[PDB]
């Protein structure tokens, strides 16, 4: 069954990134239909991205691969918007685990992309 819930990737999910802290989060501008939906959702529920980077061939310089990371649940942190306009911004606590564990320090770690989709994996 479907919760209803079926968003687009308009912008770049990148926020603080700090592991012995223990801080990952991104902000994203979202994208999701027209107004009369007061809040998608909000702080506290979960959802289910899938921001599939393939900016692997250039920045490994080879090693083309056949494997997006696929990323999966994140979760809301506010109010976040259906307008006219189909656009809804709102942060997220987590990261693209297992994928962007790589800080390097030395080695750039691989840039985020937008034009991913989006869905809800949250209940009430």
């Amino acid at each position: 069954g479907a919760f209803g819930g079926t968003l687009t990737v308009k912008t770049q999910p990148t926020v603080t990134y700090n592991a012995v802290k223990d801080s990952y989060q991104f902000t994203v501008t979202l994208t999701g239909a027209t107004a009369s939906v007061t809040g998608f959702l909000k702080a506290g529920d979960q959802v289910k991205f899938t921001n599939t980077y393939w900016l692997q061939q250039q920045t490994k310089q080879a090693l083309y691969n056949g494997a997006t990371p696929i990323s999966f649940t994140a979760t809301v942190t506010a109010d976040a918007n259906s307008d006219s306009g189909g656009d809804v911004t709102v942060t997220l606590s987590g990261v693209p685990i297992y994928d962007t564990t790589n800080p390097q320090y030395n080695s750039v770690s691989r840039q985020v992309e937008a034009g991913d989709a989006v869905s809800v994996v949250g209940t009430a």
